[PDB]
């Protein structure tokens, strides 16, 4: 029995399994549970702290992947199923992974706190593309993520009910974050200096945390990676999720809220997710139906509200987009496009699938879209038009918003850096047109490419050790900079007036200003005002 | 009549003229200036359509310019010659409907063809004897007959009371056409072709230039057109009936004119000339530059329906124009009425001053409109620079007045036949008295494609020079054939046609002819195809 992979944490022994990395030996606690299966009467709960255990606890494997649809697409394809659940799908999903080096770090080390993408609707920590192996190998790293349930499970709400209050997906989180707190000491974590990460909706999540009081207290330091807490997608008012709730119950047989909810509580999980999608008001791209919700209570006002009026002195930020953020959505019901194909559209198509990529729009804001993403030398180009198609989705969905929160941040005293990611992985299976496609940093981050039999180029195997360290330096010291690499050039702060940020491709860090600047000022100044009228 | 040159007696359908022999640097040019067209259009005829001159006997004197309609004159900067040049150089007086003709000397041999030039200035001035539109150096260099007329501006020539008898509006435009009648009847004597006849203007002139193309009874006078830096379509060429009426009973209650039209014009009738000057500009609806009170209107009769609706359903097919713009259309509008701008420092504005200018660069703006101006033009890396800001003023009123009205002249009249050539024209006169910031501001070309630098004692570059006889020869060369191109010329780059598939058009520059395509593309779909829908709902 091997004394370096038994930790005792406050409710019980667990055993790990050593893992090996191409550089060394780490430590791997798989599947370890932080919360009471949130099943049964449970469903739709807050989750509430896992129960103390006998014995020693087998930690060696990871566990559940919380209930999700599951995508079919594209069957058997690779770009598709590498976000498909790699385990069992079940209820009970509430487990937590965690890697340190081998052996145990000898002082205290900063915690990364990873949080999966999936559009609140999927995800699992226990992907491929998230392993924690590289980062605790290479650079000594505690690495920490969480299942957290996603639709219906982590997010239908009946707001102002006891039994389906809202955001227990990103309670599951939180409690996390407080199990770390408590935690990770054993592990020689420091839990007085946690980093969350996350992309997409883990993005999203992060913010939401720093916007969130009681989260504030359990980390230091965030990266959101292609997503946001504010924008179009992240978050329902109460109307509209009790909205949606309510007509899911209806299209399930079911049946005052604690009637409502007992009935939804009888229903088969796979029940819930097969009507999930049919709660959208509109025909669209990047909608999701259950997701967090204004609740006046874990969110106390509009993601853009709180950040309108926080006050951030006191934060370190590292927040960025990849390079062609919307083209992987366009697939998923936008007529003329596919992955088989160059998807050249028409200029017809273009009118009608902005129509769904911003679902909202009146006729003349969809016309002002229109007017703003065309090529007026070439207005009728079919790889222009499918190119802006892209464009409109990801500026509407990822950049503006991220634009606005790095904002706004800066404007109110954080600490901000930012990046556009251009490289694509030599590795893609999706098609060419789709560029780098919204996702396609996370194996970047996390190391993917020191892996030899996964065959990156070399180049890209640099790269990634290059990303690795901009992100655990981050985690470190709240600065992406070598602090000992005195050849240039620096990666600078995001601030209001010089809005500069940094391109991380196979080059040197190139520093630009203005992220998309003239084009956020549209989504962000002048959309909204043309929607009051 | 036997002693004096026997090469200046000519006969017209009014009578005998005589003209004189003038000085150009290559040599002797014949001009007859001064030759009435109309009857003097004063008293009982104020407001009406010019009737044609009456003949006269013994031989008219036809040795220099006549009286400059009644007109504002610029005060704004007195003894500066960027503001003097355009005031009025002879006297203002209401009889003032006469035109100029400048011919080789002697005459022509064989039928030439004939350039006739539409000055602007608002419809609320201009004269055709300005220094900068003397004909002498087409006619000596380019071996053109060049004929200029005065029309009545301001409310003497736009003033309308539409649908009644005695003030119909558009009466100045008819002055225009009088003299097109003339040139059709007489220019042979000049040993012009009245069957080669291309109409040229600058500004108010060149939205003169496109009422003729629009206006059926004109379209049999001449035969291409050239627009410069004017259009017909726009937000200032024209008013609908509605608001002439409203603007001219304004002006009528101003002067103390009180109720049918026809007490209403005869009392206006009447007033004197420079009581309807001194109130022109009181009838403005909102504060604003690049509009003017008196304007061409809409009358269901010379224009049939709005100029946007004449260009996107008329037949083009057999017409020809040469169209464009210079660098800077607005720079010099921002002085008269924008706070914060002026000719005498660098103007640099604030970010209040820019959106304060918005409004009045585009006083037809709801809120939501200006905002939408305001979010375009602002550079979002650095808002409140105030250089940019300054360019942004320009550029919003020089866009939104003159390129985007353009460009679509060009585009309309592409698609629907014609042979249109485009240009942008982006020298800076080296003798230019407005500030550096201003660029190269409306009309600054005109001295140019007159070839004034051609006189030697005006002090500009030998390049210049060189450059003035290139656009003269562009300009000549298309009222000859209908191409700028030489034919003769292979070396020379070629000014390929406008089209709406390749949007190509050329830079006019000291250096050769370089070929663009896309004028302002993006920002005219804002202007064009946006702010209207935008100012709908
Ligand atoms: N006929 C039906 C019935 C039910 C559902 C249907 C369709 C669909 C659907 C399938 C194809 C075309 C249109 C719609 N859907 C799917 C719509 C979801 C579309 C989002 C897919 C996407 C595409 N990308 C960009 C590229 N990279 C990723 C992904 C995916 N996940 C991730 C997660 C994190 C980061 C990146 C990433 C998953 C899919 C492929 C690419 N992100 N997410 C359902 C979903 C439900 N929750 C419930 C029911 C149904
Ligand atoms: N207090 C008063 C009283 C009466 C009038 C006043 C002001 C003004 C005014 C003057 C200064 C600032 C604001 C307003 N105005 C306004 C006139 C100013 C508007 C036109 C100025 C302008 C500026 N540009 C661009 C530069 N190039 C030119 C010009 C001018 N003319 C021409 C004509 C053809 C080609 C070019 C060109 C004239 C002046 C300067 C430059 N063109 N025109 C009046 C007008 C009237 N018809 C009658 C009365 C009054």
């Amino acid at each position: 029995e091997d004394p370096q992979l038994l930790v005792r944490v406050r409710g019980g022994q667990l055993r790990g399994i050593r893992l090996k990395a191409p550089g060394g030996p780490v430590s791997a606690f798989l599947g370890i549970p932080f919360a009471e299966p949130p099943v049964g009467s449970r469903r739709f709960m807050p989750p509430e702290p896992k129960r103390p255990w006998s014995g020693v606890l087998d930690a060696t494997t990871f566990q559940n992947v919380c209930y999700q649809y599951v995508d079919t697409l594209y069957p058997g394809f690779e770009g598709t199923e590498m976000w498909n659940p790699n385990r069992e799908l079940s209820e009970d999903c509430l487990y937590l992974n965690v890697w340190t080096p081998y052996p145990r770090p000898a002082s205290p080390t900063p915690v990364l706190i990873w949080i999966y993408g999936g559009g609140f609707y999927s995800g699992a920590a226990s992907l491929d593309v998230y392993d924690g192996r590289f980062l605790a190998q290479v650079e000594g790293a505690v690495l920490v993520s969480m299942n957290y349930r996603v639709g219906t499970f982590g997010f239908l709400a009946l707001p102002g009910s006891r039994e389906a209050p809202g955001n227990v997906g990103l309670l599951d989180q939180r409690l996390a974050l407080q199990w770390v707190q408590e935690n990770i000491a054993a592990f020689g974590g420091d839990p007085m200096s946690v980093t969350l990460f996350g992309e997409s909706a883990g993005a999203a999540s992060v913010g939401m945390h720093i916007l969130s009081l009681p989260s504030r207290s359990l980390f230091h330091r965030a990266v959101l990676q292609s997503g946001t807490p504010n924008g179009p997608w992240a978050t329902v008012s109460a109307g509209e999720a009790r909205r949606r709730a309510t007509l899911l119950a209806r299209l399930v047989g079911c049946p005052n809220d604690t009637e409502l909810i007992a009935c939804l509580r009888t229903r088969p999980a796979q029940d819930l997710v097969d009507h999930e999608w049919h709660v959208l008001p509109q025909e669209s791209i990047f909608r999701f139906s259950f997701v967090p919700v204004v609740d006046g209570d874990f969110l106390s006002d509009t993601p853009e509200a709180l950040i309108n009026t926080g006050d951030f002195q006191d934060l370190q930020v590292l927040v960025g987009v990849v390079k062609d953020e919307g083209s992987a959505f366009l697939v998923y019901g936008v007529p003329g496009f596919s992955k088989d194909n160059e998807s050249l559209i028409s200029r017809a198509q273009f009118l009608a699938g902005v129509r769904i990529g911003v679902p909202q729009a009146s006729d003349l804001a969809a016309e002002a879209v229109v007017l703003h993403y065309t090529d007026w030398l070439h207005p009728e180009d079919p790889t222009h038009l499918r190119d802006a198609m892209s464009a409109v989705v990801g500026d509407h969905n990822v950049v503006c918003p991220v634009a606005q929160l790095a904002g706004r941040l800066a404007a109110q005293g954080a600490r901000v850096y930012a990046y556009i990611f251009e490289h694509r992985a030599s590795t893609l299976t999706w098609p060419l047109w789709m560029g780098v496609p919204h996702g396609y940093e996370i194996e970047f981050i996390f190391g993917l490419p020191l892996d030899p039999s996964l065959n990156y180029t070399t180049e890209e195997r640099i790269f990634a050790q290059r990303l690795m360290k901009y992100w655990t330096n981050f985690a470190r010291t709240g600065d992406p900079n070598d602090p000992r690499d005195s050849k240039s050039p620096q990666w600078p702060p995001y601030t209001t007036a010089a809005q500069q940020y940094v391109s991380l491709n196979l080059k040197p860090l190139e520093v630009r200003r203005g992220l998309r600047a003239q084009t956020c000022a549209f989504w962000n100044r002048f959309l909204p005002k043309l929607l009051s009228a």
